[PDB]
């Protein structure tokens, strides 16, 4: 009976973005309700392309599984539409959505601006000398620097990393002055004073970093889209596999350490149902499609 061994877990993602921290999170407390050790693999390379395809691959017998990311579900799909190896939609089983997770634009200490529209104002005085970094060229943070770009008439430099990893650290060390980020693996240096958030992509402001206003108080709504991190099977997965995975979900996301970490991090738990899921991942899919192709925003 499902598990009877170790379950794989590919983040298609580098060690210490927010896709690596809340896989671990999550996983490492559904490992102890389900009997069995869960294993994280980072594949990282090419905004999460390179993970996905090998998830998609995977036998459909429930012990290789794969963290579904806005990256991989939606905007790679729509970066990448001829020659993607894999269907976001038609090659996955969604399990659950584990959380719903803020995005951050934030700019090293150093940077000449402690708000938003000073933000804008420094930007706007020098177009095509900054540079921000992202997780990956066809990743939704270099969506989000593209849709930033454009909604509020600035000009700055994409610089791609394998994840957000080495782009908080380059942002930390001021190789790039801006980053844009999932909230979770920029909030420890946002905390310590080592990056400035100059605005979350949230409903409200967020208790961890009260003083962030949202996009839709910067005065950008458009912009002020989070994303999402949950649980694939390859498609064809037996549904006992998909209940007993979403059930131990189910209980890690009510444990109340998983709660606080959520929370401290920048996301808010979850655990949905497969449906639920499938149709957030069919809205992001679609929204990529918009933006990307209708609307203008070139990612290559
Ligand atoms: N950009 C990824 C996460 C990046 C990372 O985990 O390094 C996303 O779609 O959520």
């Amino acid at each position: 009976a499902y598990p009877s061994k170790a379950i794989r877990v590919i983040v298609p993602f580098a060690p210490g973005g927010s896709t690596d921290i809340i896989a671990r999170l999550v996983t490492q407390r559904m490992s102890q309700e389900l009997g069995q050790p869960m294993v994280v693999e980072n594949k990282g390379g090419a905004g999460g392309a390179i993970g996905a395809s090998e998830a998609a691959r995977a036998e459909p017998d429930g012990y290789t599984l794969s963290i579904a990311t806005v990256s991989t579900m939606a905007v790679n799909p729509a970066c990448r539409p001829k020659d993607l190896p894999y269907d976001p939609i038609k090659d996955f089983q969604p399990v659950t959505n584990f959380a719903n997770t803020a995005n951050v634009v934030a700019v090293n200490p150093k940077f000449p601006a402690k708000d938003f529209k000073g933000f804008l104002e420094e930007l706007k005085k020098n177009p095509g000398k900054y540079s921000y970094g992202s997780s990956g060229t066809c990743g939704v943070l270099h969506l989000m620097g593209e849709s930033f770009k454009m909604a509020t008439g600035t000009d700055i430099v994409h610089v791609p990393y394998k994840g957000s990893g080495p782009a908080v650290a380059d942002a930390v060390g001021g190789q790039i002055e801006l980053i844009f980020d999932n909230l979770p693996s920029s909030m420890p240096q946002i905390q310590a004073g080592k990056l400035r958030a100059m605005a979350i992509a949230w409903p409200t402001r967020i208790d961890a970093i009260k003083d962030v206003p949202t996009f839709a108080d910067a005065g950008f709504p458009v912009l002020n889209q989070p994303v999402w991190y949950g649980l694939l099977a390859p498609k064809g997965t037996p549904m006992d596999v998909v209940n007993k995975l979403r059930d131990a979900a189910v209980v890690a996301l009510k444990d109340p350490k998983v709660i606080k970490a959520l929370d401290d991090q920048g996301s808010a738990p979850s655990g949905n149902t497969p449906e639920e899921f499938a149709k957030e991942i069919k809205e992001q899919y679609d929204w990529a499609q918009d933006v990307v192709k209708k609307q203008n925003i070139k990612l290559d």
